[PDB]
C-alpha cells in the first residue's frame, strides 16, 4: 500500500500474512506453514526522465516457536531508470533467467521448483548488476531485454573467500553473465534467456555430483495472458546448475513446466500445472533419473484485492527408489490450504 | 497507528519502544531489558457483512550487542469475519485459555507467568484454528465464545516430526482442542475456558516430570472493569501442562492470579497483584511445592496515549530450597523501571 | 518519511537500501556488501513544553543467502524532553563520546573506525541513560552538553552476569559515566568529551593485552560547516578502551581523524580524510604500533534527497608485519562502490 507520496518521492509498504497448512504422508512436509512477507518499494523522480528507486522484501516465518524464529531478505536493491534508455540496479535480486521461467511460477503454493534461490542466476541471488531496456529504446513496443552480471559469492573461509561468503556450497557462485529477451504482443508472449556462471573451487571439490568449470542455462518460454485465460510453458536445459537433492548438481538437466489457468468473474481461479526435471548421466551409478515430476491442481478464491483463500494439490509422480532416497527428494503428495491477507 | 485507509482496506502499523531496566540480587535478572515491539493489523471489507483480516506482531530485543541480536514473531494470522455468524482465523495466535487468563495479565511488566508461550493452548502458539462468536449470533449482548483446534507441533527429527518441528520439548504439542465462554455486563465479567492437548512422544520420553497422555487445563475467571477501577481474578487447574522450571511439567498444578488497579484522572495508575502456582505430587521426591508465588506492587504514569513510565516491584515469596535450585526458579525480588513510547 | 501526524503524535518511518560492493586484495573485504536500514522516529506532544519520544533503527544485511541472513538493532530508546530544561532517554543509543567523534564520521563508506560499536561509551551500546541540555537552559545559543551513565553489560554466565550478558569480552562493560560539551557559532564548532567505564572481570582475566580497572577516553574536536565547506578534526586519547584486533585493547592509544569536504551546487561532494590510531606500550613484545592508519579519498554524487551514488577509496597505510598479522588487522586497500535509495 502507498503510504507516502510527496515532493517527488513515493513509498509502498506492502505485505501479507499467509495462514498456511500442509497435509502430507511425508512428515517433513506436514503441518503448519504460516508465514509473513513484508516489503517496501520506493520511487523518486530526479528529473522528468530519471527516476531513482529501491526495493526491499523480507520473509518471516510464522510457524516457529518464539525461542527460534527465522527470517530472510528476498530482495534488496537500488537503481536508476532513464526514459527510453533503460534501467540499472544492483543488489540482491532476481536472476535474468527468471525473466522467462517466472511465466510458469504462478501456482497458489507449489511450482517454481525446477530451480532454487541462491542457485546461480536462475532465481533470487546476491550481487546482481542488471541492465534492462524496455520497448527497445522506445522503438519496438513489447520488446524487452536484459544483460546481467553476478559477482562471485564465495566461501566464508580460506581460498575463494568473499566478504559475504557462505559455507553452503549450493548457495555459492563465481562470476556469471546472463541475458534475456522477451516479446509480448496482444496477450501472446515469447522469450529466451541464457546464463553462464563460473563454479567455485568449493563447489567442484567437496565430492558432489555435477561438477565442472561452469554452471550454464538455456531457457525458452511461451505464454498467453488475456481474456481471463492464462497459459504458459517453459523449457530449460541446464549444465552443472540444477540441484539434485543433497547429492550435488545435474551434469545435464532437462526442465519443463506448463500451466493453464482461468479466472471466473465471481472470483474463483482454477489451476492445472505440470512440472518435470529430467537428470541425464548424473554419475555415481545413477545414469538418467527424474529429479522432479509432478502434476499440480489447485484453485484460489479471491474475495477482493486484499483477501484470498486457496487449495493446492501436488500430485507427486516420482517413484520412491534408490536415487530419491539417496538424494533426499520428496516423492509424496502434498495438499496446501491457505487463507491470505495482503495489503 | 492507522497509516492507510482507502478503497475498502485499512492498515494499522503499531509499535512501542520500552526503555526498560531490571534491578535484582539475581544477576540473571539484573540489568538492561530494553526492547521494541512492532506489528500490523489489517482489515478489509469484502461485503457489508464479510470482512477479511490479518495481523502480525514481532518483538525485537534492544538490550543486545549488534553481533548477536534476537527477535521473534508473537502473532501471525489471517481470518474472515461474517456479521452475526462469527469469525475464523488461522496462524500463530493466542490459545483460547488466554481469553480468560488474560484478565489478570495487566501488570506493568510482571504477571502472566503461571504459564508460558508455546505452552499448549495456554498462550501464544503455532497452528491455531480458532472460531469465535460474539454476542451469540447477535442475540445476547456480551456473550462471546470460542472453539479452537491446535495442530500437532512436533520434533525437528525422527518419529513425531512436523514440518515446523522444534527440538525444545517444552515448545512441542500434539493435537489439541479447547473452548471458552465469557459474559460481560455493565463492567462485570465472568468466564470459563477448557483445553485438552495430546502430549508428544518426546515430551513423555526424555525423563522429565509431569508426563502423561494429555495436557489439560480448566480456568474460571471474574473481573470488574468500570469507574476507573479494575479488579480481576483467575483460577486455573492444570494437568501435565504447567512448566516447572527445567524439571518438566506439574502432574497437577493449581494456579491463581488476582489483581486490583485504579486510574487517577491525572494519569497515575497504581497496581497490586498476587500470583501463585502450586505444584501437587510432582515426582522425583518433591511432592507439593510452590512453582511460583509473588506479590506485585507497581504504578504506571500515563503522560498521554503515546508515552508512559512505570515501576513494577515483584516481591518474590518463594523460599530458596532444593526444589527451586534444581528447577532453576528465581526466588529473588525484581524491580522494573520503564519508559515507553508507543504509536 | 513522515507517514503519520495526527492528534498529538507523529511518526517518521525512514530507511535506505545501499547497493554496495567492496573491491580488495583482502578476500575478507572483497565482494557484495549490499544492505538495508530501517527505522522509526516518533514524537508525541504531551504539553506545550513536554514531548515524549522514541526511536528504533535496525540494519538488515542484503548480501547473504536466504538460509542464513543477519540483522541487528542499532538504536532503541525512549525519552522525554522538557523545553529549556533538557531531555532524558534510556535504551540502546550512542555514547556521549560520539557527540564529538561523530564530526569526522562523515565519509561515504569508511571512517569512524578508531572505535567500535559496543565499545564502552565510544559509540552505539546498551543501557545508556542520557541527559542532554541544548542552548544551556535556553540561555546560551549553541552551547550543548550531556551527562551519561551506562549500566554494566556483563557475561552470559557465572560471575559478572547480567540479564543481557554477552560472552564476547569486547562487547562487555562495567558501570560507566561520561560527559560532553559542544559550542557551535556561525558554522564553527569546538567540543570535548570524557568517559570512564569500569572494566569487567572477564575483560581483565582472559589473557588479553590492555587490561586494568577502567576504560577511559578524552576527546577534543573542531569543525567548520558552512559555505559548502566541511572541515573537521578529532583527537582522542584512550586507556584500556581501544580495540587492537583480536589481541585485546591498547594500554594507551592516540587516535586522530581529520576530514575535508566540499559540496558543488550540481551535486558532487568530494571527500579527503586521514585516520590514525597509535598504540603505545601495548605489551606482549609489541611496544608502539599503529592500530589503524589510512588516507581516504571519495566522492558522493547526490541526485536529490532520496538518491545518491559514491566511490570511497581507503588507501591503507599500515605495513604488513608481525603485529598486524597477530592482531588480524587489515593492511590492504579497499574501494567501495555504492548506489543508495533512501526515504
Ligand atoms: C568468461 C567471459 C567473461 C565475461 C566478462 C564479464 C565479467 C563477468 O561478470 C563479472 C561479475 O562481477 C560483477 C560484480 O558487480 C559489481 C557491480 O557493483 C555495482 C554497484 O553499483
Ligand atoms: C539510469 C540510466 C542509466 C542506466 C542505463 C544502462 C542500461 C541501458 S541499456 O544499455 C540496457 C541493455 O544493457
Ligand atoms: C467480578 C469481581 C472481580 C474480581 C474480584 C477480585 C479482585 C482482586 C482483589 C485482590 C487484589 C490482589
Ligand atoms: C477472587 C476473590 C478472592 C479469592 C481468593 C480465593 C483463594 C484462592 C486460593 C486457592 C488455591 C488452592
Ligand atoms: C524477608 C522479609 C521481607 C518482607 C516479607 C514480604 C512482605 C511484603 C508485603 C507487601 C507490602
Ligand atoms: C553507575 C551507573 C550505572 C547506570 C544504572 C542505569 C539505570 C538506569 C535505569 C533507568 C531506566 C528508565
Ligand atoms: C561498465 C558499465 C557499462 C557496461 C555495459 C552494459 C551492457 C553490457
Ligand atoms: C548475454 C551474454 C551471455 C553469454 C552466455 C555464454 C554462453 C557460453
Ligand atoms: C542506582 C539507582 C538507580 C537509578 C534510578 C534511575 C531513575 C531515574
Ligand atoms: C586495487 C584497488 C584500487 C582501485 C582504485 C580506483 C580509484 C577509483
Ligand atoms: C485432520 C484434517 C482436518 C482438516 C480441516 C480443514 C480442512
Ligand atoms: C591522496 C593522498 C595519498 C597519500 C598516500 C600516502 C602514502
Ligand atoms: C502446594 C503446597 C506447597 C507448600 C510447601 C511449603
Ligand atoms: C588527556 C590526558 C588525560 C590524562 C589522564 C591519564
Amino acid at each position: 500500500a502507498e503510504i507516502y507520496n510527496k515532493d517527488g518521492n513515493k513509498l509502498d509498504l506492502y505485505g501479507k500474512v499467509e495462514g498456511l497448512h500442509y497435509f502430507s504422508d511425508n512428515d517433513s512436509k506436514d503441518g503448519d506453514k504460516t508465514y509473513m512477507r513484508l516489503g517496501f518499494k520506493g520511487e523518486t523522480q530526479v528529473t522528468d526522465q530519471l527516476t531513482g528507486y529501491g526495493q526491499w522484501e523480507y520473509q518471516i516465518q510464522g510457524n516457529e516457536p518464539e525461542s527460534d524464529n527465522s527470517s530472510w531478505t528476498r530482495v534488496a536493491f537500488a537503481g536508476l531508470k532513464f526514459q527510453d534508455v533503460g534501467s540499472f540496479d544492483y543488489g540482491r535480486n532476481y536472476g535474468v533467467v527468471y525473466d522467462v521461467t517466472s511465466w510458469t511460477d504462478v501456482l497458489p503454493e507449489f511450482g517454481g521448483d525446477t530451480y532454487d534461490s541462491d542457485n546461480f542466476m536462475q532465481q533470487r541471488g546476491n550481487g546482481f548488476a542488471t541492465y534492462r531496456n524496455t520497448d527497445f529504446f522506445g522503438l519496438v513496443d513489447g520488446l524487452d531485454f536484459a544483460v546481467q552480471y553476478q559477482g562471485k559469492n564465495g566461501s566464508a573461509h580460506g581460498e575463494g573467500m568473499t566478504t559475504n561468503g557462505r559455507d553452503d556450497v549450493f548457495e555459492q557462485n563465481g562470476d556469471g553473465v546472463g541475458g534475456s529477451i522477451t516479446y509480448n504482443y496482444e496477450g501472446f508472449g515469447i522469450g529466451a534467456a541464457v546464463s553462464s556462471s563460473k563454479r567455485t573451487w568449493d563447489q567442484n571439490n567437496t565430492g558432489l555430483i555435477g561438477t565442472g568449470d561452469r554452471a550454464e542455462t538455456y531457457t525458452g518460454g511461451l505464454k498467453y495472458d488475456a481474456n481471463n485465460i492464462y497459459l504458459a510453458a517453459q523449457y530449460t536445459q541446464t549444465y552443472n546448475a540444477t540441484r539434485v537433492g543433497s547429492l550435488g548438481w545435474a551434469n545435464k538437466a532437462q526442465n519443463f513446466e506448463a500451466v493453464a489457468q482461468y479466472q471466473f468473474d465471481f472470483g474463483l481461479r482454477p489451476s492445472l500445472a505440470y512440472l518435470q526435471s529430467k537428470g541425464k548421466n548424473l554419475g555415481r551409478g545413477y545414469d538418467d533419473e527424474d529429479i522432479l515430476k509432478y502434476v499440480d491442481v489447485g484453485a484460489t478464491y479471491y474475495f477482493n484485492k486484499n483477501m484470498s483463500t486457496y487449495v493446492d494439490y501436488k500430485i507427486n509422480l516420482l517413484d520412491d527408489n534408490r536415487f530419491t532416497r539417496d538424494a533426499g527428494i520428496n516423492t509424496d503428495d502434498i495438499v496446501a490450504l491457505g487463507l491470505v491477507y495482503q495489503f
